[PDB]
């Protein structure tokens, strides 16, 4: 029993990581076969961050100007390419530590695991989500860039973020190892705004299964609801609309609590409009929406990777 | 910027777990040099764990009955003890991947990661706090016996915790790496009490400390207090007494943000007493008590390991 925000074990990962310095910016950046992968930034002077063009800037860098270190050892630069805003490069060495893996670009509201890094060393490991806004609520300070977000799929490690950005708000935003933005931003040091951060409703409900697994029942009313009328309160709280294939996925927790789909969104519908009286819920006061139905069920029945 | 629950990277401790078989109990165990370290109770049947005479349960058991898999590996025990409430088995080759490591017994307010595992695989990663009456708010399920939890300092393991038992109040509690339980438990199978839950005052206010050096203010107020008056509002709330030592404790806090420990003991005590409003702090709406001083610095100033 008892729920918590738990990330993949991040050992797969670690053998990965380098440090990638171009003249005084040092960043992380992430070895597979004879590939490293880091924020294309990293080229950029304090001056350059302003307005840069990228082409330009990387038209002046040689190979022998990229410091590829792997612990205390230098991995030597054969080739560079710009792929989107990530650089590759290209060393002599594959890495015989690469696991299986896959590059992967994810849905809003989905979960990752991030290995935040400084000096190509992690320092530690945490959940996150893609919000519905593309923007992360990491922790990462200067150094972090090149950090990478991933899911264990067996011994399969599918790598989906690697972090270039902090916002105004104090979110997170990057891209994916093919260098595409998750969201609207740009690489360039300019205050950038996500939009409106509106709640993963099928997250949450996936988490009030949990809280009911888990034995915390008390926001269980009498009612029931519509999804037309439910969404219509969805929609005032900047909740994400339900639909039906949301239904299908939440199908298996409800089958297992015997708790109808609609009965649990008219419980989350009074909640939205009484809010919690000063309760909690798996020692929230608030309702969470970082968990996929997927983090439930496997969390519920210890689902396990090597 | 950002603020989050955040474990050690769990790659040294990943290569260290085991399974181990009597019987039909199959649970974890921790591969250090030629031992494995695992709870005494994987040698109860169902029955026995009622009221087990674990002396003359051991004697019953020979060598050969300890199936040791690491991996798709077997392990030959050449020996078994108990020590306290943990089994050690003696097996002739020693773990290649064993780590420098030490074991520690943690003080109540402490944190370390928990590396969840079941059949011998990591499974997740997420930070606990050793809460004053001896207990873990953790995501267990049954086979989860013998996960352990660890801080990392250098290229140094410490562990500290090996998971055995949920209470009915639905948290855990375990022994350090020695076999000695944290707090008043027995590893029998019968509801058994922690006692009362008392929140980890200097932790509180190093989150309040994190929560102000990210730009949430709002909770400083125009007061100050007194030791004696705040802890006099503190024993009400069920809040750990401060005491100056643990004021010494969050002195460099107070440094970097200019906050007085008595102005930020004063503006909890108000939160005490008046609650949030309906405000967050750092994304909760409850005060955190389960980050550290140190963890708070490390996680601010980006401290790494390797
Ligand atoms: C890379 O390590 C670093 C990561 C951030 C530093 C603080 N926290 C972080 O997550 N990324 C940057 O420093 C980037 C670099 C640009 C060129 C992509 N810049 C920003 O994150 C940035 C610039 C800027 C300007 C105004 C407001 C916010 C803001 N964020
Ligand atoms: C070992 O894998 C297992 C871990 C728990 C199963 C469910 N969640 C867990 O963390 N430990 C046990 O099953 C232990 C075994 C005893 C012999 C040490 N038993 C309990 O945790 C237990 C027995 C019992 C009886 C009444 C109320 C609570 C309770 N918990």
């Amino acid at each position: 029993s008892g729920f918590r925000k738990m990330a993949f074990p991040s050992g797969k990962v670690e053998g990965c990581m380098v440090q990638v310095t171009c003249g005084t910016t040092t960043l992380n950046g992430l070895w597979l076969d004879d590939v490293v992968y880091c924020p294309r930034h990293v080229i950029c002077t304090s001056e350059d961050m302003l307005n840069p063009n990228y082409e330009d800037l990387l038209i002046r860098k040689s190979n022998h100007n990229f410091l590829v270190q792997a612990g205390n050892v230098q991995l030597r630069v054969i080739g560079h390419s710009m792929q989107n805003c990530v650089l590759k490069l290209k060393v002599d060495t594959a890495n015989p530590k690469t696991p299986k893996y896959k590059f992967v670009r994810i849905q809003p509201g989905q979960t990752f695991s991030v290995l935040a890094c400084y000096n190509g060393s992690p320092s530690g490991v945490y959940q996150c989500a893609m919000r519905p806004n593309f923007t992360i609520k990491g922790s990462f300070l200067n150094g972090s860039c090149g950090s990478v977000g991933f899911n264990i799929d067996y011994d399969c490690v599918s790598f989906c973020y690697m972090h270039h950005m902090e916002l105004p708000t104090g979110v997170h935003a990057g891209t994916d190892l093919e260098g595409n933005f998750y969201g609207p931003f740009v690489d360039r040091q300019t205050a950038q705004a996500a939009g409106t951060d509106t709640t993963i409703t099928v997250n949450v409900l996936a988490w009030l299964y949990a809280a009911v697994i888990n034995g915390d029942r008390w926001f269980l009313n009498r009612f029931t609801t519509t999804l037309n009328d439910f969404n219509l309160v969805a929609m005032k709280y900047n909740y994400e609309p339900l639909t039906q294939d949301h239904v299908d996925i939440l199908g298996p927790l409800s089958a297992q609590t015997g708790i109808a789909v609609l009965d649990m969104c008219a419980s989350l519908k009074e909640l939205l409009q009484n809010g919690m009286n000063g309760r909690t819920i798996l020692g929230s006061a608030l309702l969470e929406d970082e968990f996929t139905p997927f983090d439930v069920v496997r969390q519920c029945s210890g689902v396990t990777f090597q």
